[PDB]
């Protein structure tokens, strides 16, 4: 067991570097248009109360340098969809993968390619968090970077990196250029949420743990829904649905034990920690693999 | 975060190889596909293989190749070592920029992990000093590739033959030579009792003062002999001066010298952790090297 990323290869060939003055940042090239965040038109002196419409009106075509490893693209036109810029360019990307784009929900996770100046330079997986942000790995310079799943040869794109909270986790949108969660791409006082655990993740790697041999957590006791959710929640667990339920019936039918119980074993884990012993290489509770990334692994 | 290499220079280079039965993965590299030897192997040959005489009963072709949807004639057959070298009438178009290196223990590297010749995910794993690697295979995926990557060029390292009784995984380099004391027969074999790598827990350290975790820093500083004989005691490997040089750039960019890091790591050993997280691990990590948190950080 291993945090499995996607192949990137499908979203390499689509990164590409885009200057907008003297700020330079990632964008995506699909087809013939190059999407990134609007705020590369922005020289964070606008960033307090930037009016985006004054900003892009003021913009021409050749304002928008975009380089796509050693060749120069020439930008066409250009239109604002949310908090994304769509540049259309000249050259359609013979690169271009099938692909759609997907808004996710909370608890799912994705691939990301970290990129810099338009070059990738690595990939790991993460998860949307209840509070929608994301803990990822990024520097300067890497805002466009993308978040992206692919199931069956189709690239779903799903995240597209916009900003790092003091906190030190990250913010951004979909590639429709809604933000996840309540944040806005300006200079204001914005924190993330208290954040919760992604409990029906936590319940599919313990699954998981036991495909791969291990038994030694679980117990003899069973749970209501309810009863569970309400000692869930005072750790800071997200309550458990009726949808999370059914959707660990898979995995509870391969391993014969059924999500109720399972559920009685995360109560005693919370409340009596490991016992010096680890699950899966992991000494805490592990809530970035969801049900169907348990069922794609093993 | 555990980062990979990003694998679209590999993936290309994937393809699908068939021995009667038997189907494993294959490295396409120019006119050559690079596959574990033991793919003309049946379970009953295993028992005493004798490679040689199992590899001249055959012909090129009883090798089924396949590049996704098109299948790749094979024309020659060779061994190197434990890898099978069958030459194909066609190039590889995507063969990038390589190289064949042998990695040390201790060293870090991306499995693209490959089933049916088709790339199914991408992680980052270690070297053991046991030399086994703690990856994620199942049934399928012999002939997965290990590689790093430099500036365009694919070093590629490791290519995946077995899985041990406890659930790790042992292979060769690309020349076929194995890591580890390890052979492709069926016999009885086991990892050995392994070490923990004391230069990526210190490299780990230094990430995680580089983002912001300092609340194990002391006072206290130590030498290269008092801190080997803690090392010994706690089955971590020796640190030796190559790794303290090792570890030069993360001591000026934190300002924190080596030694000092070690009487860190000392206290670490000796009370634990008390309930607190480094990098939201409750544990020490040593699966990033020095050169992984300089290239990430
Ligand atoms: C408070 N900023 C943010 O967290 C955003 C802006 C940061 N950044 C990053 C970046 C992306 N991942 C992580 C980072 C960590 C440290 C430093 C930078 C980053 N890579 C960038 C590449 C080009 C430009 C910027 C940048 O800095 N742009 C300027 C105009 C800016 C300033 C304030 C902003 C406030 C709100 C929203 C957008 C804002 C934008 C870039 C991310
Ligand atoms: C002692 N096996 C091993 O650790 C490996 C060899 C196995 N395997 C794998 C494979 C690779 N990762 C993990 C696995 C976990 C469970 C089952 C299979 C695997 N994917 C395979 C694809 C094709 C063939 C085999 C296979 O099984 N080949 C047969 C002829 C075989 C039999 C005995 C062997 C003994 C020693 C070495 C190689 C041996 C090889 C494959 C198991």
């Amino acid at each position: 067991f291993r945090k499995m990323a996607f192949p990137s290869g499908k979203v390499e060939g689509c990164m590409v570097q885009v200057t907008c003055g003297t700020t330079t940042l990632n964008g995506l090239w699909l087809d013939d248009v190059v999407y990134c965040p609007r705020h590369v038109i922005c020289t964070s002196e606008d960033m307090l109360n930037p009016n985006y419409e004054d900003l892009l009106i003021r913009k021409s075509n050749h304002n928008f340098l975009v380089q796509a490893g050693n060749v120069q693209l020439r930008v066409i036109g250009h239109s604002m969809q949310n908090c994304v810029l769509k540049l259309k360019v000249d050259t359609a990307n013979p690169k271009t993968p099938k692909y759609k784009f997907v808004r996710i929900q909370p608890g799912q996770t994705f691939s990301v390619l970290a990129c810099y100046n338009g070059s990738p330079s690595g990939v790991y997986q993460c998860a949307m968090r209840p509070n929608f942000t994301i803990k990822g790995s990024f520097l300067n310079g890497s805002c466009g970077s993308v978040g992206f799943n692919i199931d069956y040869d189709c690239v779903s794109f799903c995240y597209m990196h916009h900003m790092e909270l003091p906190t030190g986790v990250h913010v951004g949108t979909d590639l429709e250029g809604n933000f996840y969660g309540p944040f806005v791409d300006r200079q204001t006082a914005q924190a993330a949420g208290t954040d919760t655990t992604i409990t029906v993740n936590v319940l599919a790697w313990l699954y998981a743990a036991v495909i791969n041999g291990d038994r030694w957590f679980l117990n003899r006791f069973t749970t209501t829904l309810n009863d569970f959710n309400l000692v869930a929640m005072k750790y800071n667990y997200e309550p458990l649905t009726q949808d999370h339920v059914d959707i660990l019936g898979p995995l509870s039918a391969q391993t014969g034990i059924a999500v109720l119980d399972m559920c009685a074993s995360l109560k005693e884990l919370l409340q009596n920690g490991m016992n010096g012993r680890t699950i899966l290489g992991s000494a805490l509770l592990e809530d970035e693999f969801t049900p169907f990334d348990v069922v794609r692994q093993c």
